[PDB]
């Protein structure tokens, strides 16, 4: 798990996201979709986005980014005591959306990249370490539920 000092860094970094949740969310999803086009195919409602310009112009993509980052923020503020929050997300993403755990790795990496891109020089080495550990814990607990369901 994370130390209290590490959790404090996670939630300090998260204050940057909360100042512009929609912009961070849109950029996270765009980074995921352009870097890994197969992920776009999992969204019926985003398959029509042929270009990054269409993605950036999509108000509904920005809306979903707010949904995604609001959910992640709620989980992070539990500092690892997130079973109730995480279990339904793991179950919807395995059983309904059919999201391989690899794609959650992709989006975790996308979050780290967006943080550096929007806050260059202001996302320190300790902050990246702590946020990475928090995202790894999130992914690992999802993975446990994936394994329970036998989902690949
Ligand atoms: C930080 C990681 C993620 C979080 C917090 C997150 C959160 C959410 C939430 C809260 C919803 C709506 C409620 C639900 O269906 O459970 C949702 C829907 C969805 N998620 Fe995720 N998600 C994440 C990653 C991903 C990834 C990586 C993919 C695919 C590559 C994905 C695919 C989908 C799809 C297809 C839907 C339904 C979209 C629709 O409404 O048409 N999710 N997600």
């Amino acid at each position: 798990g994370l130390s209290d000092g590490e959790w404090q860094q996670v939630l300090n970094v998260w204050g940057k996201v909360e100042a512009d949740i929609a912009g961070h969310g849109q950029e996270v999803l765009i980074r995921l979709f352009t870097g890994h086009p197969e992920t776009l195919e999992k969204f019926d409602k985003f398959k029509h986005l042929k270009t990054e310009a269409e993605m950036k112009a999509s108000e509904d993509l920005k809306k979903h980014g707010t949904v995604v980052l609001t959910a992640l923020g709620g989980i992070l503020k539990k500092k690892g005591h997130h079973e109730a929050e995480l279990k339904p997300l793991a179950q919807s993403h395995a059983t309904k959306h059919k999201i391989p755990i690899k794609y959650l790795e992709f989006i975790s990496d996308a979050i780290i990249h967006v943080l550096h891109s929007k806050h260059p020089g202001d996302f320190g080495a300790d902050a990246q370490g702590a946020m990475t550990k928090a995202l790894e814990l999130f992914r690992n607990d999802i993975a446990a539920k994936y394994k329970e369901l036998g989902f690949q």
